[PDB]
């Protein structure tokens, strides 16, 4: 449905944004 | 469909933000 | 209504943020 | 009500974040 | 209630993020 | 309940993101 | 349920994004 599917897509995108931010943090850590 | 339409646009926008953050992470990773 | 109006304004903002993140990613892409 | 007021504040902040992100994209655009 | 409190805290935090993004945009403008 | 817990965790995280983004803005401010 | 599981995944991702943003803020301060 309209609400459940939109929430599942938000969750998948948020997990990918977290993975990318962790890579950027690791590049800038010494 | 004001709530359904907002949630669909938020979900698509978050998928595009996730693609872009993965590209930036890939540019910055060793 | 104030909740439908806020959801609509959040969706339009998220679309603008996605456009901006794509421009930045394109600038940084090798 | 507090839930309606919180949503309206989140919408106003998201609009400001969209404006800033477009300025940053304009500075890095080629 | 815990849900109304969570939404109030989300709103205050997004207002602070919008302030910080405007500062970063002013630094990079030009 | 798990939905109330999720909202509390999202609020705590948004406060930490807002704190971090103000430190980044301070570093970038002349 | 899919909506409860999406909310739990959004909270875990937001907590990881908060950790990453504080590591980046640490890199950028004395």
């Amino acid at each position: 449905g309209e609400i459940a599917q939109a929430m599942k897509e938000i969750a998948k995108a948020m997990k990918e944004i977290a993975w990318a931010m962790k890579e950027i943090a690791q590049a800038m850590k010494g």
